[PDB]
């Protein structure tokens, strides 16, 4: 009943540690075919593989953006793709000491007997898939569990299924050489206030680290990708300083210091809100024995996508916009962002 | 948080009870292609679809055998197969008021960090597969969890994973019209005695019904397929009467009376050992608020297969052999078998 | 990781089963000083030990009443008390093949951080106290856990604390020779309907039998004292047959057949309501691998206490009233009560 | 389902932090009559109230020793006792900014069905007692759960009973104004090696902090009193540096940074071994977001009792002996002890 000490142990610890290099974060480019569909429909562009490969090439080969990124999450298609000039995307990455990552979950399905709660699909054959993704150069993975806040939600059943789902996924990843990003996402939907989301977050995160210990996960080779602690979509916002204090407090109360880094998700926050919130947290005095950095998708890309508008002429101005967003957030991980 | 109250509730209840009509039990003819290949390799028979179809038609079309059977468990291939004369196998059964059943699990994989313990795969896409199997005429399902007895085994982790795996499976079945057979098999391997197996069985069965309650399963539309309580592989055997008492007691201590029937598994027991034990239990004096019947594979087929030897000439004698085992076990469900 | 196989195993099984003898039930006469002080003030009777002893002798010595009782639950004071002529109360019972029982919990206290939910106190020194009551002639015990039905109640914390409290209590009884009555009472307070109390009852019973298994309790030497499944205090009542079918269904889905008997609590039901409900349950078609009998307190004694009014002259007709209620409930356990 | 938000919250937080002031630790002088009778039996001293009151005044009134102490754990008798000159012991402490603490558990009893495992008594009336101790000047509490390491131990039953006992005790303390010290002691008894104690310690600590979250405890107003991670009593010892690394690793993997301090128990370790280990841990490279300090009984007192031998003439040389142990351990918490 020891935690994972298998052949990948040292590498899992090293690579997890690297993801938490201060000043670096994670680019989430692991959108589905469906999700990038609406990302392309806002820029009035058709969802063809050529246009997806183009956007990925556009991001990954922005001059200098890979100074600010420790890892990039890929959809499986992209893991095997190349630049226009025939260079594998993973080779571009390995040369800039960026780690490639892969989404391995299979989305959500409703839990029988609940009021719209979800469990997450994917454990079937997960070990075989993970060994194949490592052979292709991936070094960390991502799995997304979803929980909702309501009258009786999250239910006890919801919390156990997602916590033990995540722990089961994490230990299979580690056995096949991938650092598992543990993502317990609590949706902002609803009229609750920041205190109710503080409690739900704390209960859920405590449920997850118990499960990880129950399943013998080596915490020093893991990462955590949590929501920030915020009021509901339908409640009045609060100052960014308040969000920071509630969020770092939930983390202090639940997350073992052995876990090297938190890589926040932004939800539906504006590009600036996310960067501001992340800065305010690294400015707080208090115990923070883990890196507080980003894993942004929409929150890094949306302005770049608009400047590009699917045109080749616009590559130059979109890449500068993306390079600025990478510097802003890298400064936010250091407490040095100023608006 | 009530238990399943959906559209299939009444049919699940009637079909579950019907499986327990006295004098009838279940034929497990649900070996996979891999599995049936090593049965065929023992009688030097080719493992091609035409031989698999012939074996199953020989069984299902034994004159009179379906008087003694309430259900038959099929592999997905066989569910869609026909008699030589063009009759779908499900039509053969439905005409003899036999319920067709379908195996829905995808085998076992080792649990990371344990000493050779297993979890069972299959939940990914299970609901769709079940809805498809219902339309093809199946009315109950089977999922097999495996637990072993050792120094520190079954572990607490193994017990929760297999018990919540069964409950997660059971409720998905009920939403799609299949009566779930809950099968927690404790392997006989080892030098332990009958009391160590009595303890482990009681612990495991208690874990499973607690899980089923947590997941809101409708117990009146379910069934149980437990091991009998027996000494280990490597220990001296005990009289069939002792096996009977320990087994009925374990059930008395754990299984709610709302569950209509038990369909015992035979493990590696001889054809006769299985029948004797099943008879000894139905003769035992004591509270038995559930039918004690069979769900046998090897213990109905092994001699029929050896007699057939894959030839069309041997069909008639092999069918006589098969009908003998179906009558004997039907008597054992009534306490009227006499050797 | 065997269930209880200690020296008292055979006796616990014999005595647990005996409680479920058909036609017999349990008189709950285990009111505290405080509690009996609050029915004594309703009949204008001073609450001093000699009046408590007089009431208990009136009950226990009703001619013929112990034909209908397999056990009687006592408060600790009464365990050591005697009839006026000097015969110990336990000896009165032992002569009538009645088993004396003892309340062993120390009441409820609020659960920190919940919304008015409770746990039950009593585990400290329980083993010694039970060993002492056994030598004093007790053969079964009683411990009461309480749960409420509200917006978010019963909570997961409440369910876990009361279920494991009951289980830890149960195994201590068995080690010291007492048959444990497991009583998880779900209060009727509130506007919920009968379906909401079916769900909570099924959830709570499943929790208790899992906890009981975790703690290695010998189920054949235990008993269950559950609420009947009913609509809420503030909701419309339904026909007694409905209460019966819902209640017997909840049990079917959760209570193992090894437990020999159910000894229902009446809560705030009228004396008649309790007997009607208990009769309707034993008439039902269905699987019932356990005795469905009573453990009634207020529901056996309310009219007897009024008839007495604390007077020596009224003892005769008070004992006649109590024998009628013992007869009615004894019929109800057989499906043969016919009104009145 | 918020954690403790009552009137005592700010005070509980301030004092728990105070317990971890650098350079200070806790003197455990909470021996019972029975226990101190076994210390006195060795130095041939009569076990009567005036000799107990004398030993405690000898400790609490050593010139300079309260510079090295943030708190002192008392037996109930001593909470109400006075100096020879009539000054309450609580007043002596309050004047030197030392916090009085009180033991609130009622010892252990065996758990039925285990092989000599224990649960801990004390919850009955705990709230009333804790409120009386507060008005008497106590500000933190102590409860000792015990776990042993064997073939099948610690058991799942043992771990749940002791983890929930501590959490149940923890929240009652906070409601009545006492900082709860959570003490899950894993006994050193046996031939196990240091890795088996690392595994058992990690499992146990994980259960307690989940139990603590279940019961809504305010972690920032608690303390932890864990065993150090060591081989078993009956096994060959390892270097003090090794004990340090295994011990700090066990905590990093389980203890949330919201808890302000660790107050180590010494077990049966010699006075010098305890000080060496504690110094070695504060020298270690690594994340330590919590004070690593002491809560020592025998390991501060044993040589002082021997010098005293229960005589009034010997007070001066014994107090010198006690002051040396208080400075070594005070230096050990700061990495400065040098022999």
């Amino acid at each position: 009943m020891s935690c994972y000490m298998g052949k990948y142990a040292d590498e899992l610890i090293a690579n997890a540690a690297y993801i938490g290099t201060p000043g670096k974060g994670i680019l989430a480019a692991d959108e589905s075919t469906g999700t990038i569909g609406k990302r392309f429909d806002s820029i009035k562009v058709e969802n063809v593989e050529s246009n997806r490969r183009a956007l990925r090439e556009l991001l990954f080969c922005t001059p200098g953006a890979l100074d600010y990124l420790s890892g990039i999450i890929l959809f499986e298609e992209t893991l095997y793709q190349k630049t226009a000039s025939g260079k594998p995307f993973v080779d571009v990455m390995k040369e800039a000491n960026v780690l490639p990552g892969i989404k391995v979950d299979k989305g959500t399905v409703e839990l029988a007997g609940t009021n719209g709660e979800t469990t997450t699909q994917g454990l079937d054959g997960l070990g075989a898939r993970c060994a194949q993704y490592y052979a292709a150069g991936a070094r960390f993975a991502k799995w997304r569990a979803v929980l909702k806040i309501g009258a009786n939600e999250p239910s006890q059943l919801a919390i156990n299924e997602n916590a033990n789902g995540l722990a089961r996924y994490a230990i299979i990843c580690q056995e096949n050489g991938l650092v598992p990003i543990v993502e317990p996402e609590i949706l902002v939907d609803g009229p609750h206030d920041i205190n109710k989301c503080a409690d739900v977050t704390e209960r859920v995160l405590a449920a997850c680290y118990k499960a990880l210990n129950d399943h013998h996960v080596l915490l020093e080779g893991t990462l955590l990708k949590p929501n920030m602690v915020t009021p509901g979509s339908d409640a009045k916002k609060v100052a960014p300083e308040v969000v920071a204090e509630y969020t770092v407090r939930a983390l202090q109360r639940t997350m073992p210091p052995a876990v090297p880094a938190v890589v926040f998700l932004s939800g539906g926050q504006s590009e600036e809100e996310a960067t501001v919130h992340l800065n305010a947290m690294n400015k707080l005095q208090g115990k923070k024995p883990w890196t507080l950095t980003f894993s942004f998708g929409r929150a890094l890309q949306q302005s770049t996508l608009k400047a590009w508008a699917g045109k080749e002429e616009n590559v130059q101005k979109a890449q500068e916009v993306f390079l600025i967003r990478c510097k802003a957030n890298s400064e936010a991980t250091l407490g040095k962002y100023t608006g």
